[PDB]
């Protein structure tokens, strides 16, 4: 699974750092998402972070709408270019209504301030049904 995501800042630009339980899940996620993106004719800025992490870089609007931006309310927002890439990525990340504003035919999600308030804020996913 995706174990954790982070709002980071890099060269004064918002990123989403995505962490994976392992290097193999990271690599596969990288190849699958990139492929789905290019099939949809999108250049989605997902790049290598580390052994077990990737980054979604900032959007370059209006030229390249794909990537992270700060919305006028100060939320981290991620434009996925097309509704189909959103549909593809979100479940694999585990991102849901409790995490973000996600809209029917929209291509952009908005993280709740009470969930990711600012730079270096973290959301950790822990597997459901696990001993507690
Ligand atoms: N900096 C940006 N990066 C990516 N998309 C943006 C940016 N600014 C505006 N948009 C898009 O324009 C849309 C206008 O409506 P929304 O605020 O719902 O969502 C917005 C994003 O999809």
């Amino acid at each position: 699974m995706v174990t954790k995501i982070i709002w980071v800042s890099n060269n004064g630009k918002p990123n989403l750092k995505i962490e994976f339980v392992s290097e193999e899940e990271k690599s596969n996620f990288f190849k699958e998402v990139k492929k789905k993106a290019s099939e949809l004719g999108l250049n989605f800025p997902l790049v290598q972070g580390s052994g077990n992490s990737l980054l979604i870089e900032a959007s370059n609007y209006p030229i390249n709408p794909c990537g992270c931006y700060i919305s006028p309310g100060g939320k981290l927002a991620i434009n996925f270019g097309k509704v189909e890439l959103s549909h593809f990525i979100l479940p694999k990340v585990g991102v849901k209504t409790e995490h973000a504003e996600i809209f029917k035919d929209h291509n952009t999600i908005f993280f709740h301030k009470h969930k990711l308030p600012g730079v270096n804020s973290e959301l950790t996913f822990i597997p459901t049904g696990t001993p507690v």
